[PDB]
């Protein structure tokens, strides 16, 4: 299997721009930045609010907990090749503290709302308009050869007072490579496509189109997260109990998988369930019929059927978005 688009783009370009290994980092002055306040926490890292002591300015500063050289050199080098694209964090300066030497990443400031009281205020139209951002930086990196690989509300920022969004936590992005095959341990539970769920290495560009799918679906369903697996076998079930198991069956038989006996045993048989049947009185006011041909083009099992990001933008669904960009 191999991605339909962009396929070539780091075949094309000097081994430089994807060896991301062979890059060596030019640090700065640790005693510019300091600490304000903390805004957020995670299992790789803690972030702080802070200021640039030189020019008073505020900024992002990103902790890094004690991990892998690799992982570290990756998320800077996908971090440079993509700073100045639209919708993406950018990368200010990179230090580190002397005694222990723990990193630390320095950015661009960013405000932000948590998620769990700024989607139930969104209306109709702001979904629209944040969806088409994070498209956007979707096809950049794309385009530039590089998957994200976590998207999911936590690692999407917004400042709805500024309608500004932008695109974070590059921890697990990677580069594309026809035919490779990568690691399925990426992504939060709720938010993992089927390819990772039935073991699909060789997946590319498309990963993010199905998480970006979950996202979607949460939102005009109000229901947070929409697939709400316990472990990942649980995952699984729950997603066949809504596209049903014909349109699985099919799939593991075009790429030739088989589904060991305690997850296939699990899974059963299940006939597909409309899209219109999740629809009720806290959700009524997202859900259309636009916004249900978009969604059921997304969440496909078989990664080829699913849109681009590029086919995505110039969905119907995003017509009056383009609208008021074109003046
Ligand atoms: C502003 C903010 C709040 C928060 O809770 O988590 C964050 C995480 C960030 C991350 N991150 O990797 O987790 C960035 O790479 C950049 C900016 C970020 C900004 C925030």
């Amino acid at each position: 299997s191999k991605a339909r688009v962009y396929a070539d783009v780091n075949v094309l370009r000097p081994k430089e721009y994807w060896d991301y290994e062979a890059l060596t980092v030019q640090w700065g002055e640790q005693d510019d930045y300091e600490v304000v306040r903390k805004v957020g926490r995670g299992k790789y890292s803690e972030v702080f609010e802070g200021i640039n002591v030189n020019n008073n300015e505020k900024c992002i500063i990103k902790i890094l907990k004690p991990v892998k050289k690799k992982k570290i050199k990756r998320e800077i080098k996908i971090l440079q090749n993509l700073c100045g694209g639209p919708n993406i964090v950018k990368l200010l300066d990179i230090v580190r503290d002397q005694h222990s030497k723990t990193p630390s990443l320095i950015f661009e400031y960013v405000n932000n709302t948590d998620f769990k009281v700024l989607y139930p205020t969104l209306t109709d139209y702001d979904i629209r308009y944040y969806i088409y951002e994070l498209l956007k930086a979707l096809d950049y990196c794309h385009s530039q050869g590089i998957m994200h690989r976590d998207v999911k509300p936590h690692n999407v920022m917004i400042d709805h007072e500024l309608r500004k969004l932008r695109l974070i936590d590059w921890g697990l992005a990677e580069f594309y490579h026809p035919g490779k095959e990568y690691n399925v341990r990426v992504a939060s539970r709720y938010f993992k496509g089927p390819e990772l769920l039935v073991d699909l290495q060789d997946y590319d560009y498309s990963l993010d189109m199905w998480s970006l799918g979950c996202m979607f679906a949460g939102m005009i369903f109000r229901k947070e997260p929409f697939f709400y697996g316990h472990d990942n076998h649980d995952q699984l079930v729950k997603i066949a109990k809504v596209l049903g198991t014909d349109g699985l069956n099919v799939y593991l038989n075009k790429y030739r998988i088989e589904l060991d006996p305690q997850l296939e045993a699990l899974v059963g048989r299940h006939s597909r369930k409309p899209w219109l049947k999740f629809m009720n009185a806290d959700n009524q006011h997202l859900v259309s019929p636009e916004a249900i041909d978009f969604l059921d083009k997304l969440l496909r099992y078989d990664h080829q059927e699913r849109l681009t990001a590029l086919e995505a933008m110039t969905h119907p669904y995003f017509q009056q978005v383009r609208a008021a960009e074109n003046s």
